[PDB]
């Protein structure tokens, strides 16, 4: 097997290790309904080319550390499988409204803060590098949009978030010059999320190679927004020409999701971002059965198999 070039055809499927080892079983979609290790079905049946891993620093459980990510990554390398690395710069989950440091860096000064947070990704990746496995890309942080490791890395202290925002950069290219160092954030129907982090970082000479957002429209129709979840979608389209045009980067859907009930909407959401002017899709922890961790219903498995959603990817 060998790794595909061109369009990221991805998966996120941090979750693949703790599901597996609390009995969660996979199958094929075909009528043979043959059980399955989960990346090899995502590879083979549902077209993906990439996968990518969260990771988290000091978490309690140990799911999302350096340790399992190498479990992942070495996997994803051995089916021929692009790796994109996503640190959330957190123990636990890094997202708009939760965006805390690990707790073993908040009495830091702003100096020590920056050398800890190049150290994490450094070691991260120079153990990837040990077993075999280099990134295709890196991002730094986890949808940004009010800033990371808050207050510190608030978007209202432009100056410390570009320099956290550079120290990663910095430490990516300097394991791994060739992976492209993303940006991520969530909303990508929402421009002004992006003019403002974006406009901080032209502003304080923020490094990043790609621009990444998040796309999970169904809330519209759910809430009945006119327009539904295709104006959603409409405007992410939008939104990538612009900040294209504007930043001149390129854009990577780093997360993409829709009820795993919802499989014909899916398949046809993912057909329509697969013509935006974007460098590839993941696949939100497509695997994760409805009901998953806290109520989680926006996988694209049913009964334990994919469903028509990534019929798109093949
Ligand atoms: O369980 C799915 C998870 O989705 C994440 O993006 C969120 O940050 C977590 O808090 C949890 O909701």
């Amino acid at each position: 097997v060998v790794k595909e070039e061109g369009f990221a055809r991805g998966a996120d499927v941090s979750w693949l290790t703790q599901m597996e080892a609390e009995g969660l079983k996979f199958y094929t979609p075909d009528e043979n309904r043959q059980e399955m290790e989960c990346m090899d079905l995502l590879r083979d049946y549902c077209g993906v080319n990439s996968i990518r891993l969260r990771v988290w620093v000091n978490p309690k459980d140990g799911w999302n550390n350096m340790n399992d990510v190498i479990v992942k990554a070495k996997r994803a390398e051995r089916l021929g499988l692009r790796t994109m690395i996503d640190f959330h710069f957190s123990d636990t989950w890094a997202d708009p409204g939760h965006q805390e440091m690990p707790e073993a860096w908040k009495e830091l000064s702003f100096d020590d803060l920056k050398i800890a947070l190049s150290e994490h990704v450094k070691s991260v990746l120079t153990a990837l590098k040990a077993v075999g496995v280099t990134p295709e890309w890196v991002q730094v942080g986890n949808e940004t949009t009010p800033g990371m490791m808050l207050p510190v890395g608030s978007v209202d202290n432009p100056e410390q978030l570009t320099a956290l925002n550079n120290a990663g950069y910095d430490a990516v290219k300097a394991i791994c010059p060739d992976a492209k160092v993303i940006v991520h954030l969530d909303a990508g129907n929402d421009q002004w999320v992006y003019n403002r982090m974006f406009d901080i970082l032209q502003a304080n000479g923020g490094k990043y190679d790609m621009i990444g957002m998040s796309l999970y429209p169904y809330w519209a129709e759910q809430e009945g927004k006119t327009g539904g979840w295709l104006k959603v979608a409409d405007d992410c389209i939008a939104n990538i020409k612009h900040v294209k045009q504007k930043y001149n980067k390129p854009v990577m859907i780093c997360e993409i999701g829709m009820p795993y009930d919802q499989a014909e909407a899916c398949k046809q959401l993912i057909t329509k971002m697969m013509q935006a002017d974007v460098e590839g899709i993941f696949y939100w922890e497509p695997q994760a059965p409805n009901g998953y961790n806290d109520g989680y219903n926006l996988g694209c498995f049913d009964n334990n198999a994919p469903t028509i959603a990534l019929d798109a990817f093949k």
